[PDB]
């Protein structure tokens, strides 16, 4: 199971500057290192390399765009079973109800206890009805990850109204819930613990030197 | 690092139903699929096995009597060189004043410091001083492990007081304190995580199947 406490997510997508499987490897090192509990990375070889470096529990996705879909965070059963093959302990997907290239979320569910009985499966939500779905799937984890990322919640921000959005998720659940999305600051991460999430996964603050390096410049601007 | 929570400890020494590191590496397999965020384990065989069936983090030591010394937990180089090979992310020794067989503690540190700088210590102590003595030498962790089980700690327990030994430990150091000894109730355990220890050490009463019966038969005796 993941531990309560920081997950720090260890992305470069191509065209970042930190793109490589062997820098998100000591990105996640550095976490480790840190006090991390856990890592979220994103691709099959993204998470080999990151568990030949730390035996941290990983968050495991695949990131790729199909025609005629929205749907990128674990797509279909072929992005699953690439997972199933990195071995990491916790497989997370979109788990809204948005239209997918093959399989269906509630497939997609059954094919992981089906195939990886063992692994752990979190739902990457947007909406607390999608939250309340996850959690009558059976999902061992639910987080805030699509909340203001899809069409349908644009200029929503996980943070806004002192994190309604994230009580209104942990009132309607009794599953672990995971903040993440713009947990920016120790103050955030203070703040979504104390209000009773499982843990908090912290990706840009941490792992993106290009986006922390623009708060920095902003102050100047504002 | 270890990260907040609960800790099973995964022993049964050669006299004990249970000696295998076979079957305490599933015991370790149950405390992981239980929620427990690591494993306390005696002998480089059981580690070993251990650490091939989980990613849970190790506490490792070598329960093994010498002549002429009071001292069985990770006694000598000899112990310390048996779980470095063991890769344990944690080495515990008796953090005690009292005497060795062969090199002290303050050479043992420098010896793990050296010899594996990339491994935690944790000091299992007996006494208040033993937990300042142990913060002095730069130990990661300081257990109560060894707490009414010297010759000079003798009618003293963990729990006596309302757990008023730990509480004086917690206020003596800045380090990491764990509840180790006695510890055998979820009561026990959520008292101990209250009062603010980093973690705490459970054994016997998950994995001792012969002394959790002896609780079961004695309150008919009573
Ligand atoms: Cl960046
Ligand atoms: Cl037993």
């Amino acid at each position: 199971m993941l531990p309560h406490g920081l997950i720090v997510s260890c992305q470069a997508l191509p065209d970042e500057p930190l793109h490589s499987s062997f820098i998100m490897s000591k990105m996640a090192l550095a976490a480790y290192e840190g006090g991390a509990v856990g890592i979220r990375a994103n691709t099959k070889e993204d998470i080999l390399a990151i568990k030949e470096t730390v035996d941290l529990p990983v968050i495991g996705i695949v990131k790729r765009d199909y025609d005629h879909s929205d749907v990128f965070i674990t797509a279909t059963s072929k992005e699953v079973d690439e997972l199933i093959e990195s071995q990491c302990e916790v497989i997370a997907l979109d788990a809204t109800l948005q239209q997918r290239p093959k399989e269906t979320l509630d497939e997609l569910v059954s094919y992981i206890r089906t195939h990886a009985p063992n692994v752990e499966i979190m739902a990457d939500i947007a909406t607390v009805e999608e939250a309340k779905n996850a959690a009558r799937l059976g999902f061992d984890y639910i987080g805030t990850t699509l909340h203001g990322y899809t069409s349908y919640t644009q200029g929503q921000l996980l943070y806004q109204n002192d994190f309604q959005f994230l009580k209104d998720v942990l009132q309607s659940v009794d599953a672990k819930v995971i903040a993440e999305g713009n947990v920016i600051t120790p103050d955030m991460y203070k703040r979504v613990m104390d209000l009773g999430v499982h843990c908090s996964v912290v990706g840009g603050a941490i792992t993106r030197p290009k986006e922390i390096t623009k708060r920095f410049v902003q102050i100047m601007e504002d």
